[PDB]
C-alpha cells in the first residue's frame, strides 16, 4: 500500500540510524540512500548560524544564463569558518564506515579523502539545476559506464528544510545501472525529457549519493533560501576541488584526528606523500 | 643493422630540436619515443652534481626476495636543484608536447606533475616487473586503448643507459592491444611471451612514455655501473599526485617559479570547464595563489 494500486510506482528512495551493512546495501542497490538525523538538531543549528555570516557576504546573480551560479549561494571554508563542522560533523564514525565500504580495500588504510566541504543555498525564484552525474567532475569515468569502480560519493545534508517547493534535489534513483552512462542532453541522453526524478529532508537528515546517480536541484517561491551541506568525498587517486592542505591553517590541522587529517591532505595513507615518507612528518605532527 | 635475423621492436628517436608535431606523432603511433638532447649535457651534469649529496646519503637496500630493491629513488628535486628548478623544468618542448597530450581548449593547462624522481639502478640489481605506469591509477586499464591518457613520463638518462646495466625495457605499441590487463601468468596470455626493446640514451637524452606502454627497468648486470635516470612524470590536472610538493617544497621556492611551474607544483589552481566553471585544487571560488600570495 505504497502508491495506489494500479498506479505507475516511482524509482525507489530508501530512508534510515542503523547498521551500515544495511544503508550501504540500499546505496547498492538504488544509488542513494537517506539518512535521516544525519548530524544532530543543535548540531545543524549551530552550524549554520556560524556560517550566516560568511553566506551574508556573497553576493547573489540574476543571469538567466543556465550556470549553475544563478541565483544559487557556494561557499567552501566550512572549516575555516565552522567550529562545530571541523570539531564534530566530520567525525562522524557512520561516514567514515560507510566511506570505508565504497572505498577502502583491506590492509590499505583509508582509500578516501574529502573532495568538497560546500554549502549550497538556492535563492528563491532560482531556475532548476541541469541534470548531470557529479561523476561527470572527472571526465572519463562515465566511459566506464555501470560497471566502472566508485569514484565520487555525496552526504547531502539539508541545513533549511528541503520541500518540493524551495527546489531540493530531484534524484533520479537507479541511473547507476543505466547501461550507458551519458551527458543529460536532447543531442547526448536519448531519455532527454522521460527521466522520471523524484524530490529529495528536514534540517539535518543527509541523502548518500553515488556520483553514477542523475540529480540536480530544482527550480525555487518567494522568501526562502534553501540551503545545505555537500561532503564530497572521493577515493585517494583522485585530487581534491579544494585545496584544504593550503588554506586551512595550520592550527586546525593540529586539533584534528589522524584519520580528519588524512581527509584534508594534511597526512598521506602512496599518494600524496614527501619523498618516501608521511607528509605529516614534515608538517610537525610526529 | 643485423645480418634473415629477427628484428626487434622499433623506438623512434628524434632530436630535441625536431617539430613538437614530428615528436608527438611517433608518441602516438607508438606509446614511446626517444627525444635526444632533452637536457643538455652541461645541464644534466649540474643536476646529476647538485642531487650528488641527496643520493650518496640514501642506503642500498639489498633483500632476501629478488621486491623493486638495489634502486635509489630520491624526489626533493625542486629542493636540492637550481639546475632543476631553474632550467630543466621550464622546458618548452616538455610542455608543447603535454598540452597535445592533456589541454582541452578553452580549460588551460590540463596536467601537472605526479613525481620528479632520481631512480639510480644499483650494480646487479634485478630487473622490473613489467608493468604500465596508468596501473597507479587502477581502473585504467579497464577503458583499454580507447581510455583517454592519465599519465606521461619524460625518463631522462642522466648517466648513460646501456642494455648491461638496466635501460628500460619498453613494448612499443603495447599502448594499442585490445584489453589491458596486469602482466602476470593469471591475467596476461601473452606472459612470458612479450618482446621488449631498450632505452639505449645518453645524458640528457629522454623517452616520452605514455602510462598506457608496458615496461620494466632492465636487471643491472654490470659491477660498477650506479644507472641514474630522472623521471618526469605528468597527470591530468584531475588526478592526485604521488608527491605533495605544495607543501613539502618551501614558499620561499614557490615565488621563484613561473605561473606554468607554480601550476605544476599546485602552488596555482587551473580551470576546468563542464556550461559550468570551476577552478580545480581552488580555494572557495579562486585561484588557491591569491591566498598564497603568488599573484
Ligand atoms: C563546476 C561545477 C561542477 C563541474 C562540479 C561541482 C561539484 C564539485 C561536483 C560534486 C559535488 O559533490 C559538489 C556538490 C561538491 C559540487 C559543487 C559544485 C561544482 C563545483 C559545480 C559549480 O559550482 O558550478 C559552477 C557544479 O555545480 C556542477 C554540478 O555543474 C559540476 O559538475
Ligand atoms: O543544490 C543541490 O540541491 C544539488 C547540488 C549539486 O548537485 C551540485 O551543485 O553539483
Ligand atoms: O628505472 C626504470 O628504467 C624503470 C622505472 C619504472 O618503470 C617505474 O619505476 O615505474
Ligand atoms: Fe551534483
Ligand atoms: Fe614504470
Amino acid at each position: 500500500g505504497l502508491v495506489p494500486r494500479g498506479s505507475h510506482m516511482p524509482p525507489r528512495l530508501q530512508r534510515f540510524t542503523a547498521s551500515a551493512d544495511e544503508i550501504f546495501a540500499a546505496f547498492q542497490e538504488d544509488g542513494c540512500v537517506v539518512i535521516e538525523g544525519f548530524i544532530s538538531p543543535e548540531q545543524v543549528a549551530r552550524f549554520s548560524q556560524e556560517v550566516d555570516p560568511a553566506m551574508e557576504k556573497i553576493p547573489v546573480e540574476v543571469t538567466n544564463n543556465g550556470n549553475s551560479n544563478d541565483r544559487t549561494k557556494r561557499f567552501s571554508k566550512c572549516v575555516i569558518a565552522s567550529p562545530t563542522f571541523r570539531n564534530e560533523i566530520i567525525e562522524s564514525d557512520l561516514m567514515h564506515e560507510l566511506c570505508d565500504r565504497v572505498f577502502s580495500k583491506p590492509g590499505e588504510g583509508m582509500g578516501y579523502h574529502f573532495n568538497d566541504n560546500m554549502v549550497i543555498e538556492v535563492q528563491p525564484g532560482a531556475p532548476a539545476q541541469r541534470l548531470h552525474r557529479d561523476q561527470e567532475l572527472y571526465p572519463w569515468w562515465n566511459s566506464m559506464g555501470p560497471a566502472g569502480p566508485e569514484c565520487l560519493i555525496n552526504f547531502f545534508c539539508a541545513v533549511t528544510p528541503f520541500t518540493e517547493e524551495n527546489g531540493a534535489t530531484r534524484l533520479v534513483p537507479g541511473s547507476h545501472l543505466w547501461p550507458e552512462f551519458t551527458q543529460i542532453n536532447e543531442r547526448d541522453c536519448p531519455q532527454f525529457g522521460k527521466i522520471e526524478t523524484v524530490p529529495a529532508m528536514q534540517p539535518g537528515d543527509c541523502y548518500l549519493m553515488s556520483g553514477k546517480v542523475i540529480h540536480g536541484a530544482g527550480h525555487n517561491t518567494t522568501t526562502d533560501r534553501r540551503r545545505a551541506l555537500a561532503l564530497s568525498i572521493i577515493r585517494r587517486e583522485l585530487r581534491p576541488m579544494q585545496a584544504f592542505s593550503l588554506s586551512v591553517p595550520m592550527k586546525l590541522a593540529r586539533e584534528m584526528s589522524e584519520r580528519s587529517q588524512t581527509m584534508f591532505g594534511f597526512r598521506s595513507s602512496h599518494f600524496w606523500g614527501n619523498d618516501g615518507k608521511d607528509i605529516a612528518h614534515h608538517l610537525g605532527l610526529i
